[PDB]
């Protein structure tokens, strides 16, 4: 024909390089199980010939169940997946650039070039009030060339639980947000920063981030404090500079309008101590700390080593400022002082010092940090570390070192998550198998952490909707979300395959800490079920860029990943049937 059509999975990306052995699929049925008020994704993929294709369009019926109770069409939206280019290597400028369909990008029509594939993203949201049951439906596509439509039996059966709202939940999730990298893709002025100007595109993003249950809030408290590593700087939210006298005074302007955006939209409730107010770093990159000195008129820098009597002073007067300032806005029970991988004597000298540093209920702040841990039961110094974050690659599949760990945080109420970023495997890349994301989710509980941490929200590069290669890391590393077109109506940022199955991940781990609470009774069994997790093996494609080890590898990320979702469906049957009989 002029145009082929197929379901196909979400699992993995449809690419322009595989098109021949694409236009043999012939898959026409999909079917899958949901609680009230969660969410299900579904993938079409099409193909052209020799000829192109115009207004190829898709669209949805309602949904209905057995007791004809009604899910409407506009539950499911359908979304082109846009491809952009990537360099698949890391810092490797002569890697092959490839196109990704790595963007739900927008609903409605789209032509399509001779001889090439394209997706379409199916959205399912089920409705926190929706009746369980089975439900039918069709998902029919056209085009102008065609004078007939391609049809698709989708079901899906709804059952009768509902799915946690995050904060009913105890994971934690953390993406690390670039409000400033937002400003400088929209355009918005150094003097509307933190206005309602620049509020407008941030809201969005960050009710995603709300909504799929983000918890941590990053916000710099010096500057460029990762040393620029980034396409954009990073701005410090606090401005430093020294006075006449040489003693240093802080502007929280920026830090405050920060954080009230975050309390106004409900990722922060610090009366309720909830949500976590991140502060990068007291060891920034290289210790330094740069300020503007009102004596000598000029900028300086200053890079103290961590326990020097300078650092000690500089910190001091920091900390202390900085907690009486948390203390009139309220905000100090949430916030913590963030560190990172350093030598053991840097990070002593800073858990020292921020412990020595009080209120007037001797409460000092939190504390929180990137660790590499990876074996031994000597807990002494990190349980003064509130909340620990392990990445993926210094985990260690053969050893309960990790578990036993994170179960001694978790009894103390400290919190624990896992992190990947580049060189991880699996990961959340462009180039990386969507599956991927829900894997990496299913093990943070398979290490019994209370969840997941990445750097990367949305960090973007110039025009990532166009090209996302960057200079360091593989390619999609720095982002989960990409942003809109810069003259968008509109919509403020645009979601990925792959942050849907984190998303995904989240919910049905979510679903299993539900269960086991609930039904204490299927503990055990459902402890079972997530402790037999395998884990793939890391290779490395030809360019630097981690990837599975093998094609089996790849199918076990994925056969994993549904064998224990499908898994504690199952359990989730046995407690409705249970409440039932
Ligand atoms: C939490 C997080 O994602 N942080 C980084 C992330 O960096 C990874 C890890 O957290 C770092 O400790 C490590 O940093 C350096 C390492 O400790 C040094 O011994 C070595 O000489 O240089 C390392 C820098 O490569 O780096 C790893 C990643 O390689 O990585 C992401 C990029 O995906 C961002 O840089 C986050 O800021």
């Amino acid at each position: 024909t002029t145009l082929g059509a197929s379901i196909g999975s979400t699992d993995f990306h449809y690419l322009q390089k595989d098109y021949d052995e694409i236009k043999k699929l012939n898959l026409n049925t999909w079917n899958e199980v949901a609680w009230i008020g969660d969410e299900l994704n579904s993938k079409i993929v099409m193909w052209t010939n020799s000829s192109p294709v115009n207004n190829v369009t898709l669209s949805s019926s309602d949904f209905i169940n057995e007791n004809g109770d009604l899910i409407s069409s506009n539950n499911i939206k359908i979304s082109w997946l846009k491809e952009t280019l990537a360099n698949i290597g890391r810092s490797n400028p002569s890697a092959p650039l490839e196109p990704f369909p790595d963007i739900i990008h927008n609903s409605g029509s789209l032509n399509i070039e001779k001889n090439k594939i394209a997706s379409a993203w199916i959205n399912i949201k089920i409705p926190r009030n929706a009746k369980p049951g089975i439900y039918n439906g069709s998902i029919e596509v056209t085009a102008d060339e065609l004078e007939k439509s391609y049809t698709f039996d989708y079901s899906f059966e709804v059952l009768n639980l509902v799915q946690p709202l995050p904060s009913e939940t105890n994971t934690q999730i953390e993406f690390w947000q670039h409000p400033y990298t937002i400003a400088r893709y929209y355009k918005i002025c150094k003097e509307d920063l933190f206005t309602e100007k620049h509020f407008k595109y941030l809201r969005g993003n960050l009710k995603e981030y709300r909504n799929m249950g983000g918890r941590g809030v990053i916000a710099t408290i010096v500057h460029e404090a990762w040393n620029h590593q980034s396409y954009d700087s990073d701005p410090s939210m606090i401005k430093w500079r020294k006075n006449s006298y040489g003693t240093f005074e802080f502007d929280y302007s920026h830090f405050d309008k920060w954080i009230q955006l975050n309390i106004d939209l409900g990722i922060l409730d610090p009366e309720k101590g909830f949500g976590q107010i991140k502060c990068y770093s007291i060891v920034p990159w290289n210790n330094r700390i740069q300020y503007f000195n009102e004596a000598t008129n000029k900028e300086e820098a200053i890079n103290p080593t961590p326990g020097s009597d300078l650092w000690i002073n500089i910190w001091t007067q920091f900390l202390t400022s900085f907690m009486s300032h948390l203390e009139e806005k309220g905000w100090f029970n949430i916030t913590y002082i963030s560190m990172n991988q350093r030598s053991m004597d840097d990070l002593k000298a800073c858990v020292d010092l921020i412990e020595n540093i009080t209120n007037n209920s001797y409460e000092h702040f939190k504390i929180s940090s990137a660790m590499d841990y990876e074996s031994g039961n000597d807990y002494s110094f990190l349980d003064r570390i509130d909340d620990i974050s392990i990445g993926l690659s210094h985990i260690n599949h053969n050893s309960d070192d990790m578990k036993n760990m994170a179960t001694h945080r978790q009894e103390l109420g400290l919190l624990t998550t896992i992190y990947t970023c580049t060189g991880d495997y699996p990961s959340s890349f462009t180039i990386s198998d969507p599956s991927e994301g829900a894997f990496t989710i299913w093990y943070s509980l398979y290490q019994n952490t209370n969840g997941f941490l990445r750097w990367s929200w949305d960090g973007w590069v110039e025009n990532p909707l166009e090209n996302v290669s960057y200079k360091y890391w593989e390619p999609g590393d720095p982002f989960l979300i990409y942003p809109a077109e810069k003259d968008s109506i509109g919509k403020t940022f645009y979601s990925t395959p792959r942050l849907e199955k984190l998303k995904e991940g989240i919910r049905d781990i979510n679903k299993a800490k539900y269960l086991m609470e609930k039904a204490p009774n299927l503990k055990n069994s459902i402890e079972n079920l997530i402790y037999s997790l395998k884990r793939p093996n890391k290779g490395e494609n030809a360019y630097g860029s981690a990837v599975a080890a093998s094609k089996e590898d790849r199918d076990l990320t994925i056969s994993e990943a549904n064998r224990i979702k499908n898994g504690i469906n199952n359990f989730a049957r046995e407690f409705i049937s249970l409440t039932m009989e």
